C-alpha cells in the first residue's frame, strides 16, 4: 500500500518556478517522497496530448508511483480532479478532463473518487492552479499514507471523461491508419498502426497530406543507408517512419491526425 | 535540519553544468534531496532569477536549502552570501541582489558572507563561484554544517536588495505595471495585489510605445469567458493578470515587463 | 556501493521518454536516487555526449553510476558496456565512442560487454537499447549487482575511443580549434590547456587571436567582470581550457566560430 516514488507531468514548463513550487508543495506534505518528473512541456492546453505522454507511464513505473499529472484549463471550474488505484496498484490523480485517458488503457480504474475533501488540498486552494492546490498536494497525501478513499466520494469509473482513440483498420488493399504523434527529438513519425496489423504484409505508404513512398520493414534504423527511410515497429508497438540519423517529417512534413495507409 | 536542496541558475539544464554541480552537491551531502527550481533564467538576468525564487520560501518546507547562482561577478569582489529566513529556511546565493524577492517574502535573520575554504570545492575556478561556492556551501548546509562555520555574520542591510515598483490608487483607478509575463501560456502578470482591487467590466489600459484600452470582465478563473476571450484575474500569486482564454493575450496585444497597467470602472 | 545514477542521453526532456527509463531504473533500484546530466544531447550527436560526459567523473562522487546513450546503433550488432573505472565509479553505456572522454579523465579498471538478459529489461524493444539494457543495466549494478553478472570481459582497447587532438606548439604561437560552445552564453571552448598558455603569458598579459571562419587582440583575464560589459576576452575556463566571451554579452553572435574552426594564439 505504500506509494513514495511520484511522477509528475503538466503543461506550466520547466523554464520558471512553477512547476517546482508544486515540488515543494509536495515535499512539505511527503517529505520522504521521491518526486520524478515526466514532463512539464505538454502544450498550453493540450490534454490530448498530456494523455497520450501518459500512456506508457504506468507500464514503465513500478506499483508504488503516484503519477501526478495536471493539463488543467479548467482549473476553478465544476471539472473535478480525480484519485484513481488502478489494476498495477498505482494511484493516479489528475483533472477529470480525459487527460488520464490513455493511462487508465493501459491499466484500468479499480476504485475511483472525486478530490473534494479539503484535508488533502493546500489551503487556501487558488483558482487558477488546482494542479498545485489539490493535485499535487492530494498526490503528496497519497505519497504520505492518506487513504484513497479520504479524498473524496466514489464514483463509477464510467464517469471518468475519456477522450476517443482512433484505431487502423483493413481496408481494401492494405491498413489504413493516423499519425499519432511525432518523435520529435529525432522527427520519426509514429501511428496508430500495432503489430498484429502489419504481420499479414518492400511496402507501399501512402502519406495523405499525397506522397507514395516504397520502404523496406525493418527492426531498427541501421537496417539502411544513412539518410535512407524505413518502416519500424516504435518502442511501443506500432508502426513508424524515419530516416536513418535524419529527420522524417522535414523531408516530408506530416502532422497528426494524417492518413497513412500501408499496401503491398 | 535541512535535507532538501532547491536549486535555481542561468545555466541552462540543456548541457552538463547544471548537473556537475548536483554532483559535487551529492559527494558533500550523499542524503540530501536535490530539486531545480530552474536553470532557465535568461543568461545574467538577476531580476529575472530573483523574481522566479519570490515565491519559493512560501511553498517549500522549513527544511530546505534555496541553492541559487545568477552570477556574472563571479570571481570578482562580490561575495556569495548564506542567510535563514524567518521560516526557518537556508538560502546561498550571489549578494548581487538575485535573494531580495524571496527576503521579501521571508526576512533575513541571520546573514554571513561565504569565506571559509572548508564549505567551498577546493580549488575554487574563477568563472563558477556557483559550483565551487554557492552549490558547494549550500551542499555543507544540507550535511549540517552550522551557517557560522561559512564566514563572517554580516548586517541584513548590506544584503544587496532590488528595487521593485509598488501600485498605488490614482484619479479614478489602480496604477501599475507588469512585472512578469506567465510564458508558457503568455498570460501577463501585475504588481497590483488583491488588497487596492477591492472598492471596484473594468477599463484596462495599457501603455507601452502605443496604448491598448480592453474593456475586461473580473474573473476568479479563465473558463468564466468564451475560448479566446480576454479576462482580468487574480493570479496564483494574490496580482491582477490578463489573459485569453485557452490562448495567447501577449501574441495578441504585445506587452513586456515595465509597461504600465491601468485598471479603472467601465 | 553505487547509489546514485547520473543519466545522459539525446531523447530530449520534452517528452516521456527519459522518465519511462527512470520508471523502469526506480522499479529495478527502488533506493537509489536518480539525477539527470541532460537529456538534451543533439540528435546522434555521440561526440557531443562524450564531451558532455567528460567532466562527469570529476564531479560526481566514487558511488556514481555513470547511465549514457545516445545510439543510433541500437538494435544491431554494436554492444552496450559496462565499465569500473580508476575512481570506483561504474559507467554503462554504447560502446560507440560515448563514454571516450570520461573514460579519459577516469580510465577503465575492468570492462565487460552487456550481454545477459538478467540485467535487461525484457522482452528487449529494438529501438530503444538504451532503455532495455542500458538503463536497465545500470540500476541492477546500482541495486547491488556485480559488474562481472553482466557478460563477458572485454579488454580496454576493445572500447571505441572518439578522436580528440588537444592543441599544439606551432612557430611562435598555439594552434587549437574550437571544440564547443558554451551555448546558454555564447562563450567559446578551445582543446587549449592550461599549460600551454602560461608559458606564453607576459605582464600585461595581451594576446593575438585569429578565428578562421577575424584577428582579435584581448587581454587574458581570470573571469568577465575583468573588462567592461560587451568587452571581449579570453580566460581559462571552468574546465582548465581556453575560453573566449563578452562580458555580459554572446560571442558566437558577434563572432559566428564553430567547433572545429582553428583559434591561433600568439603574443
Ligand atoms: C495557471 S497554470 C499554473 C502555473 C502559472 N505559471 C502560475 O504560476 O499560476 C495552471 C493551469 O492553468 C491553465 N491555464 C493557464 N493559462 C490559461 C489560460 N490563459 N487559459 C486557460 N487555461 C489556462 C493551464 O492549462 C495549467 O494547467
Ligand atoms: C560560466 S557559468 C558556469 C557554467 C558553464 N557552462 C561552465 O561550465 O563553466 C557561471 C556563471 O557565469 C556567468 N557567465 C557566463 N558567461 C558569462 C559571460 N560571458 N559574461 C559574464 N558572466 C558570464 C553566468 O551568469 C553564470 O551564472
Ligand atoms: C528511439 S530513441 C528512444 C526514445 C523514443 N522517443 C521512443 O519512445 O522510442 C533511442 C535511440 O534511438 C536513436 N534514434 C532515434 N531515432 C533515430 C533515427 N531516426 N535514426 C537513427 N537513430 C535513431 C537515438 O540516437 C536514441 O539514442
Ligand atoms: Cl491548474
Ligand atoms: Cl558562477
Ligand atoms: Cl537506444
Amino acid at each position: 500500500m505504500q506509494h513514495n516514488l511520484i511522477a509528475f507531468l503538466s503543461d506550466v514548463g520547466s523554464a520558471d518556478e512553477a512547476h517546482a513550487l508544486c515540488k515543494g508543495v509536495m515535499y512539505g506534505v511527503a517529505p520522504a517522497a521521491t518526486i520524478v518528473d515526466i514532463t512539464h512541456d505538454v502544450a498550453p492546453f493540450d490534454v490530448r496530448e498530456g494523455a497520450l505522454f501518459l500512456a506508457d507511464v504506468p507500464h514503465s513505473f513500478p506499483a508504488h508511483t503516484v503519477i501526478c499529472a495536471y493539463v488543467y484549463p479548467e482549473t476553478g471550474t465544476a471539472t473535478h480532479t480525480i484519485a484513481v488505484r488502478n489494476e498495477k496498484g498505482q494511484l493516479l490523480v489528475g483533472p477529470n478532463n480525459g487527460l488520464l485517458s490513455f493511462a487508465l488503457d493501459a491499466s484500468p480504474a479499480v476504485e475511483c473518487h472525486e478530490v473534494l475533501s479539503p484535508d488533502v488540498m493546500n489551503q487556501p486552494v487558488t483558482p487558477t492552479w488546482y494542479g498545485k492546490d489539490i493535485v499535487a498536494a492530494c498526490a503528496a497525501h497519497l505519497a504520505a499514507g492518506t487513504d484513497l478513499a479520504a479524498v473524496g466520494p466514489r464514483i463509477d469509473p464510467k464517469q471518468i471523461v475519456r477522450l476517443p482513440y482512433a484505431s487502423a483498420s483493413e481496408v481494401e488493399g492494405g491498413i489504413r491508419g493516423e499519425v499519432v504523434r511525432i518523435d520529435r527529438a529525432f522527427g520519426n513519425v509514429w501511428t496508430n498502426i500495432p503489430t498484429h496489423l502489419i504481420g499479414s504484409m518492400r511496402l507501399e505508404v501512402k502519406i495523405e497530406a499525397d506522397t507514395v513512398l516504397e520502404l523496406p520493414f525493418c527492426k531498427t534504423f541501421g537496417e539502411v543507408d544513412e539518410g535512407q527511410p524505413l518502416l519500424y515497429l516504435n518502442s511501443r508497438g506500432r508502426l513508424a517512419l524515419g530516416l536513418n540519423q535524419s529527420n522524417f517529417i522535414e523531408k516530408w512534413p506530416v502532422v497528426p491526425g494524417d492518413s497513412i495507409t500501408v499496401s503491398p
